[PDB]
């Protein structure tokens, strides 16, 4: 965990959220990917409410652009202040800020409303009414009295148990800790590294559970979920860059029964 102390939001975004990886002209990328699953998932129209939860966002959006839309209280979260400094920077439109106007305009492009990227970034910015502190090691991974409305109607998480969890046991129980955040009958949207044991983020070197496909839903309906769709993107050669070892991505589904 000491380790993420060390970890440097620029080289994280650069790592995984620039080209190669963040050239989203390829539709067989892993971006576009992501962002379809997204998008697919709210387009039923199943996943709806008032307040969804962003668990351990780190310095990234992309995650929430197709969600914003059917969510007017939407609380992001992450463990490391710089991280949630890196957020600030992009939801007040700051100095520094990274861009992901690709992604928004993919976004567009894929949910295929017609609407402008502006407009997006627009009701996203919006509609992050807080960022907050996390640690989903912790039985109540917000703390005592937080701000953030509870329960959540919807949780999203992306990247963030697998890579926090020292193996498959803290990963269950990591699960648990959130799946407390989400209204019964709520929905859970994840996304995460298949089969990765590390990553870099800079001079941090992040150890990562190598997790299954399989695994991730036994995981899932421990925690006591009904899994309604979980899919798996293999990564491409062309993609696999020597800042990490991922093998593939997941992207679940799951609703709490
Ligand atoms: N104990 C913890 N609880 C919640 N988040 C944690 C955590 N320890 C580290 N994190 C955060 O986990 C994040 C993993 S990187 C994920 C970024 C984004 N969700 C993505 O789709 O790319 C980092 O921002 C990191 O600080
Ligand atoms: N820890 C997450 C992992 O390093 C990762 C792999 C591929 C990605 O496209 C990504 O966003 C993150």
């Amino acid at each position: 965990a000491s380790a993420y102390q060390r970890f440097e939001p620029r080289a994280y975004l650069r790592n995984n959220y620039a080209p190669p990886r963040g050239d989203l002209c390829n539709p067989n990328g892993v971006g576009p990917w992501k962002l379809r699953c997204l998008a697919q998932t709210f387009a039923t129209g199943e996943v709806s409410g008032r307040t969804l939860i962003d668990i351990g966002s780190g310095p990234t959006v992309y995650q929430l652009l197709s969600a914003c839309s059917h969510f007017e209280d939407i609380t992001m979260t992450d463990f490391l202040e710089v991280n949630r400094q890196e957020l600030g920077r992009w939801l007040q439109e700051e100095p520094g800020a990274f861009n992901w106007s690709m992604y928004s305009q993919h976004a567009c492009l894929i949910e295929g409303k017609g609407e402008c990227w502006q407009d997006k970034e627009r009701q996203l910015r919006a509609r992050v009414k807080r960022v907050l502190p996390i640690d989903v090691h912790q039985p109540q991974p917000l703390g005592a009295g937080s701000p953030a409305p509870l329960p959540a109607d919807a949780l999203v998480s992306a990247f963030c148990l697998e890579a926090v969890s020292p193996d498959l046991a803290s990963f269950q129980r990591a699960l648990d800790h959130i799946t407390t955040l989400l209204r019964p009958g709520g929905h859970l949207l994840l996304i995460g590294a298949l089969e990765e044991s590390w990553y870099l983020a800079g001079e941090a070197r992040l150890t990562v559970v190598p997790v299954s496909e399989e695994e991730v839903r036994e995981a899932l309906v421990r925690s006591g979920y009904k899994v309604r769709d979980l899919r798996t993107y293999i990564m491409p050669a062309h993609l696999q860059t020597g800042v990490d070892d991922v093998k593939g991505v997941f992207f679940a589904w799951a609703q709490k029964v």
